[PDB]
RNA sequence: CGCUUGCUCGGUUCGCCGAGACUCCC
């Protein structure tokens, strides 16, 4: 019930002393990598014991012999080896609930089958885990406002804390015609009668004017003879935007021990424990809490992404349905081609990587689909006299034209012939596929770019949702109610649809269904899945 | 009543305006 849930902040960075690369705090933390990652699984074991005792840690450096270059420092050398630790652990953890995945879908593979008919010798771990070179500050070095008085002097501005913020632009219709910032002659009747955020600079007209912007609310971080200062305008709009709203109180609203990420150049503040009030929550099978309660049945139906029948129940009655607005899913329709014209594109480039031995069987079960199924009609001893497109999920005609050879009879099986000879991948050409297309997956910068859209899209839903739900049911507590999507229509009668899949689904089918249930944990939105 | 930076998608003979997400990381 208490608020549990500490959401980031992202904070630009204007200037450095020196690159990141050359901190000491940084350079034993590399030191820490490329032991802690590069032991056998016996050794991990052996060198797990140190923790925030300080002959502790300097016991450690005389065993492990990692050189502590000048960074001799307590409650800031922890943190430095308990993220290696945790990286080290994480990564088998990973394995381990990724052979899970393999287990599972081993007894449902079988069965469907069945009713029709990572470390190595070494120990060390594979594929170890990068250096990653963001430093994770901590209490001691926590972030003050810039003063030009103590401080290096860098020339960008001055802090008054004891002074508000000044506004983005006062009277933005009271600016003459020469003074960028009005509203022009042929815009005047089209302005936002509501609360939005108010936007100054970045319209690509002047982006390049780096005075601009810089003309700014510095804040200072420096571990030993190394500073970095960065902007405190990302505190302020997550304070406006969040509803919680004196620079000493932006910065008392957010913690002391932020991540300077060198190559992201961006610091991710945390909230504290109380700035935001959001209980981390997880999903209820049911009966999560008697307690009107506003409830939203949301059903991925194929027409339409998203579709709720809003209830209102009580302790001890329908509302209607509201589904989606004609531009929001214009934006979806919008996204759907986004989303489509990159994934074949990708895609076609996966056969590309594959070796013209190995991209010869993709071809085999796509477009010789009915090559195959040629080689069926010998099996099964069928002929031509009984036509393809006069076949639908009612195919007993196949079983008495199958009768009517008789060689092979299975038929008297325990059921529920198309899967029966239905070919696959091979499995060592599949691991092939599916790895080459990931590493483009993640080196193509469109992708990482839609996967971003994507999951705000999936919010974008989820909001229109719970604001009609708490507009239309008038209720201030949403419980939504998702299907599982562990075990999930079309009947033309021609062979070929039996071999096309994707009922025009699986766009947003796992978006939204993680996006709802991460209303639980991001916004502690209780969400009934069943 | 109530929003300066960064980012997403929109309209414009270019001044600027309409909307969107924010739990992050490996």
């Amino acid at each position: 019930h208490p608020a549990n849930f500490c959401p980031p902040a992202k904070v630009n960075i204007l200037a450095q002393s020196r690159p990141l690369s050359e901190w000491p705090i940084n350079l034993v933390s590399k030191g820490v990598q490329e032991y802690v990652y590069g032991l056998t699984a016996a050794e991990r074991e052996a060198n797990g014991d140190f923790g925030t005792s300080r002959k502790s840690l300097d016991r450690w450096f005389a065993r492990t012999g990692v050189p502590t270059h000048g960074y001799t420092t307590v409650q800031g050398l922890n943190l430095i080896l308990r993220h290696t630790f945790n990286r080290y652990d994480g990564v088998i953890k990973k394995v381990e609930t990724r052979n899970e995945k393999r287990r599972s879908k081993a007894t449902r593979i079988n069965v469907s089958r069945e009713a029709d008919g990572a470390f190595g010798p070494d120990g060390k771990l594979k594929e170890r885990p990068g250096i990653n070179p963001s430093i994770y500050c901590y209490q001691q070095v926590s972030p003050v406002p810039y003063n030009p008085a103590k401080h290096p002097a860098l020339p960008f501005s001055g802090v008054d804390p004891g002074a508000p913020l000044p506004l983005g632009t006062p009277n933005r219709l009271s600016i003459p015609k020469g003074q960028p910032g009005y509203v022009p002659e042929w815009q005047r009747p089209h302005l936002s009668t509501k609360n939005k955020r108010i936007r100054k600079w970045y319209a690509r007209a002047n982006w390049r004017r780096k005075p601009g912007r810089k003309s700014a609310i510095p804040i200072i971080v420096t571990i030993g003879k190394d500073w970095i200062v960065m902007d405190a305008r990302g505190l302020l709009r997550a304070v406006y935007w969040r509803g919680i709203a004196s620079l000493k109180e932006l910065l008392g609203f957010f913690s002391g021990d932020p991540v300077l990420d060198p190559k992201r150049g961006i610091a991710t503040f945390t909230f504290k424990l109380g700035a935001v009030a959001v209980h981390s929550r997880k999903p209820t099978r049911g009966k999560k809490s008697k307690e009107h309660v506003g409830l939203v049945a949301i059903d991925l139906g194929q027409t339409n992404p998203v579709a709720a029948e809003f209830s209102r129940v009580k302790r001890e009655e329908p509302l209607g349905q509201i589904v989606l607005p004609d531009d929001l899913v214009k934006d979806l329709t919008r996204y759907r081609r986004a989303w489509d014209a990159t994934e074949e594109q990708i895609k076609a480039e996966a056969i590309v990587q594959l070796p013209e031995e190995c991209r010869a069987e993709v071809v085999k079960v796509n477009q010789m689909s009915a090559e195959e199924t040629k080689h069926l009609i010998l099996d099964r001893g069928v002929s031509g006299d009984l036509p393809w497109e006069k076949m639908t999920s009612n195919t007993t005609f196949i079983s008495d034209h199958l009768l009517a050879k008789g060689v092979t009879d299975q038929v008297f099986f325990e059921k529920k012939w198309v899967k029966l000879l239905r070919p696959r991948l091979s499995q060592e050409t599949r691991k092939a596929v599916n790895d080459k297309t990931w590493e483009l997956k993640r080196a193509s910068t469109e992708y990482v770019r839609l996967s971003r859209r994507k999951t705000e899209l999936a919010r974008r839903c989820v909001n229109y949702i719970v604001r009609e739900t708490k507009r239309w049911t008038q209720c201030e507590d949403i419980a939504i109610v998702i299907e599982d999507l562990n075990v999930r229509g079309e009947r033309p009668d021609g062979w070929d649809n039996f071999f096309i899949s994707k009922r025009e689904n699986r766009w947003f089918i796992q978006v939204l269904h993680k996006a709802f249930s991460d209303l639980a944990l991001h916004r502690g939105l209780p969400v009934i899945e069943a």
